[PDB]
RNA sequence: UUUAGAUUUCAUCUAAACGAACAAACUA
RNA sequence: UAGUUUGUUCGUUUGAUGAAAUCUAAA
């Protein structure tokens, strides 16, 4: 089976997600909110933050994938346009990551199976943990596959260590969060390039993942630079920041932002609330009064960033560096002066 | 069975009202409107003019009664608070006639059967045209019953000649619209008084229903007054009106309003758009510029009104008159001078 | 008193407009609508079509002026900014004519009396029918005054015969709809120019107001021109219209449109629904299939238009003619060829 | 170009439709309504009756086609999924007839030109009146083309004599409303079948288009049957209607409905307000009390319907008839007895 | 009296709630929000989160009860349908706790006094700290009464120590928050069953209320089990939790969630956001990746839960155990092998 | 018509075991 | 081809809940 509003709310009340049970409950739809009648009074079940209708969004939210799914930025960078027989929820913007669906909700479905002729020119996302999806990927034209194990005849591309589980990004211990990504374009199995993966952390809950990051969050600016021989790579401005002018200087890695927030809190106005490899913020340091309207921030592994920046040439006045990060190319604006770097920030 | 939004919408799309079939259709709920996707584009099915939530009101409208039911004013004067296993629609305000239901909608249900203890202090409306409802009325504590035929052991009260059929009031020819009303209060079958019934007409679609009304619409004022010996009863101002001052005079029967409308169109602003025995309108005569803010109109049969007014006494300066109209008492303000009438407007 | 939502709704329920009575009724504000509970069910009182809040517009509409008031276009052309101690409802757009009030509603009041200093750089509209406003007008700095009679020391200007009474524009018989307009700017009593007045009619209820208009709606085009010696003034195209090409020609008077609508109905799309001396319509003729996007239509009296067009000189190729209509200058684009007129349409 | 809400509203205010000029006006968006500030007060320009956002719907409504375009149902039957560089407005449901656009609005555009790769698996509607579109139709894969004249190398199909102009269905006299339809499928020029075209009339504005229709609207039932020898085809119930029982019988042509409406008005509750070759109405006769929930009505030409029905065989108990009407197959359920007919309702 | 949106907003602006003062202010209603104009600009007074009209919900919210009142779960469990001459606000869902009112709001009133015949088949909640409300309880047919002290001729039932003061549950010191509950059904006084009371705590502000809870938050799992002789009662799973497999095991007491949260924060999704004895959560362990779609959590005192689980019979394969908590029966599902408990989890919701 | 009890069938249950099937990881 | 771990599905163990149906008893 029954595709209806009240069965979905039944499953939400009784199981927390649309599991497929049978039964119905009272439902009220007022404004963009879905209420239900429990003990004679109306309890809100879902408030619609999306641009879909209320019941469409409520049904999509209830049928969201509760397994560990890849982060939305990885799926966007791989070019995924639609997901086969599942809804992938974007908790950053409280909406589905993809506009249409395949065999999920009648209002959004462009097909009931990924093998129809309308899904052919679209990179479908196939979940190899679900039985029967690997063969669909094999017969598909454009698609992306993730698998915990190995698939015969296909060279795996090992993905990021972390994945989103119910909106929480974690490196799984009780569950596998590291999948092998296979991408097929026009019936030709492409090999994904060797990439770096961003760590997906945040300022408040920042935990270092390497001894170098521990040294960064622990040692002083001079001690850390001297210890790792980072002289002449402008780490004082690239990572630590410059809180002395009216405009904030540098600070284009999340680890430096976390260190500053530990020293003195500030304000990050994420004026585009979406998940991506490179984020822009509106920072305003509350102590010095130094603010910058746009600050491009990418949360690489500090060891990986060191490896990248030490593999460059400080010979030209400026150079744009192409690096594959999260299965996509990121262009870095390098401005290296004679023997030093004036600035090096993502664009 | 299934009670859900999409089954209701399937029934509405396929049959125009909820019949009880099985099936579902895609449905969008935006603002107070229910849309369905037909041929790939969204077609509006219902716009909520009520104060209920959209899906509640949509279900109630889908499950409205399609058989000829008594007019809402008759039920209100009979004190009906709720209906048994049916929904009665007030087409004047595009909202259900009663606040709660019995065994129709999960959200508005106070009970599933009219014999539950919660329904005992409520005058339920039983429809004798449906089987088993007469036995429910006998087993009810407080209830009102209508019957096309006769019920054993109960004294009928002959109701009005017309009934409402999908918002169209008519005197049914192919179908019966004259019902016998039975009322029971605290388990005691009470006999309703002898009453006069309002004809429930309008100005634009006005048709006379007696010889006297035909004379009124055709003969002049003096000819009509002389022919029916209506001298000494202020029929010039009470019925025809006075379009000579800045404030309109009299005009308290729908027949004279219709005569004027045939003479000259004007404006009737019904500031309380609901069905009742006595209606107040904001008249603005577009020809003479005479407007009256509040003007009570009661659409009686002219013969019955003549009988009532000739059953009066022209002795006192003023008197309040009690007339049972539509199973309820109507208070008439009669300002009559010595042997003549100054004015006569319902209160 | 008491200024409250429930008292306003009490007056609307009991009298149709805010009369100043004392009392309160239950009210519910859902969407942009105000509902009141009568006989246990909610009856809608006011649906908000304006851009004000619901209670604000409900209070303004209840306190609207129900006497014969000047039409909105006359007050606009006179530069009226606000009305003193009254609310003038613009029924064309179902919203107040003026953005603020003086001593009406706390949410819009810029003052409680028109004598305050904030009202000084504003043309306030004073109603001479309300006692005391003429003295206020004399003491005012900028203002407009209407008087049924005469005001000592001020030369009256005769306004149009018709006036708006509850949204119905009428020439009063039992009420006076003709006023004397006075204007004062910077404390200086200005004299209004001699003007022609548009009759403010419509196609559907079009009634001629002179013998010349009677002949127009009766005689043929060639007979009418010959009888009134309208040869050489392009009355075939200016007035009657040219339903022959894909683009409609001329038809810049309401009387010709009314003649055609009597001959054959069409569609007038008023894409700027507001009261103005010159109206632009989107004509689409349903018989000939000729549609014009913008067709400026001015509802002059036919005799006055003839008096206008016979005061012209048919010598220049093109001319912009200034005619003061409704207290404002209206620019006519006149194209006249050798001895004739090519076109003559309002700008 | 400039693509902005203010430029669109400037074009709408100055010209009534988006012509392509330059300028901006103040704009407000409250609820689903767009207002503009004319003379200091807000004037509503557009009320969104669609499911799209307000500004998207406003931009589409402004950019609608104001030339005579084919009726919507023809485009649906031909399988049109999108229109190239134009917007076709479905005035029955006050929304665009196609969900996406090409080169119109950035919010709905799936492509900027109809030649992109995403447009290939879609039947694009090309108008030959716009220069350069025939070359596009030749190189398109799936498409439909209309032309006033003829195209070299393509065999035309003569279209219906009526085309919709600004929501007015008319037979063009000053302009051409008859196009030649060319349809291509998968790069292959398909030939459209010979079809009978519905007239698209209405009850109130019903005008006969043949002498037979004149006789139907003038002669009585028996006289019309006798004159045209329509015995043995059950024209008494098929067209004239059966207002004798509680349920309406037959009445599946618009001509009989119009005749009855002339005799006595009734209700047409169009529960699905959209344009199609066959329409269903919820009829409730106000005079006799006869109401039918579903009544499938097709407005064929009476001569064409006579030609079709006299080509049938009255020898079977039941039969399904495939009649190509408006470029689509219509199934007719003919329950005819031995020389008589039980019922004949289109499906 | 005056009953109007402008007088109500005047009281809100001047005094915070509805005190019954006289006066008015300019009020604007846009969306589900009530705005008031202070110094030429509009200020948001109240955003409507309910299913009621904005002005109705604003009038109810203004006239809410500011004294310590019982938590809404206690009133639901005792069966209260309506409140006499007061509004009980549900801060867990920002809406009135009861559908209709008695003598409060003309739009929601079913009666102006609880003695009318429409209030007879409803358990009207009667306060005792408002004079004359006890005698209304005695004349009532169905109702619930609370009292700080004693009522002559009635047997008190001592209720929970905590009460909700303006949405803050607290064991009062300056103001008394322990009431005596009296229930009356069909005109007959009913003795309430002896119950345990959930402590109404939360994860972030968790404070132990007994020595056993201090030991639980301080000691290790094995040390605690050995000290309190809880071997064989599945305390490793029922209370502590089992973050080893893909689906979370156990963790049915709020104190265990508190210990885990202090060790390592996780996510609770309240997919039915209301107030009840047993809460269902969508727990996702942010550390191990362990999750559970429905995880029934009850906030009993640890000593009381130990007392409950030590009085079960560990013989049957399974048994549904009915425990009276907050004046209602809570069904605990008991699975136990021979001499050891497999699991014991609440089920409600 | 209302209520209580008994019986048949279906779905569910925040634990485990068993058997089956599929897939991945370790191994022979 | 076989043993162990993990994930998905089906059925059994144990008590109960809700629904559809049947019968009995009481008012």
């Amino acid at each position: 089976l029954e595709m209806s509003l009240e069965n979905v709310a039944f499953n939400v009340v009784n199981k927390g997600h649309f599991d497929g049970q049978q039964g119905e409950v009272p439902v009220s739809i007022i404004n963009n909110t879905v209420y239900t009648k429990v003990d004679g009074v109306d309890v809100e079940l879902f408030e619609n933050k999306t641009t879909l209708p209320v019941n469409v969004a409520f049904e999509l939210w209830a049928k969201r994938n509760i397994k560990p799914v890849p982060e939305v930025k990885i799926l966007n960078n791989l070019g995924v346009d639609i997901a086969a027989n599942t809804v992938i929820w974007d908790y950053k913007r409280d909406a589905p990551a993809h506009i249409s669906t395949i065999g999920v909700c009648s209002m959004t479905d462009i097909a009931k199976k990924p093998t129809e002729t309308i899904c052919a020119p679209l990179t479908v996302f196939f979940d190899g943990r679900v039985d029967g999806q690997v063969d669909l990927f094999r017969n598909a034209r454009n698609g992306v596959l993730i698998t915990e194990g190995s698939v015969k005849g296909l060279q795996p591309s090992v993905g990021p260590k972390q994945a989103s589980l119910n909106g929480v990004t974690l490196i799984g211990e009780a569950v596998k969060t590291q999948f092998n990504y296979y991408k097929k374009v026009d019936g030709v199995v492409q090999q994904l390039p060797e990439t770096y993966f961003t760590q997906s952390r945040n300022l408040q809950e920042f935990k270092p993942r390497s001894q170098m990051e521990i040294d960064f969050l622990e040692l002083a600016m001079d001690e850390f630079i001297e210890r790792y021989k980072l002289e002449g790579y402008a780490f004082e401005a690239i990572v630590y920041g410059d809180f002395s002018h009216s405009q904030l200087g540098g600070l284009h890695l999340l680890i430096g932002l976390a260190k500053r927030f530990k020293e003195s809190p500030f304000e990050l106005e994420d004026f585009i609330p979406m998940d991506s490899t490179v984020k822009n913020y509106f920072i305003t340091d509350a102590q010095t009064g130094s603010s910058k309207c746009v600050c491009s921030v990418i949360d690489l592994l500090l060891d990986d960033f060191v490896e990248i920046i030490k593999s460059q040439d400080l010979s030209v006045v400026s150079k744009v560096v192409k690096v594959t990060i999260d299965y996509t190319e990121i262009s870095f604006m390098l401005w290296c002066k004679d023997g030093h770097v004036e600035t090096f920030y993502p664009k």
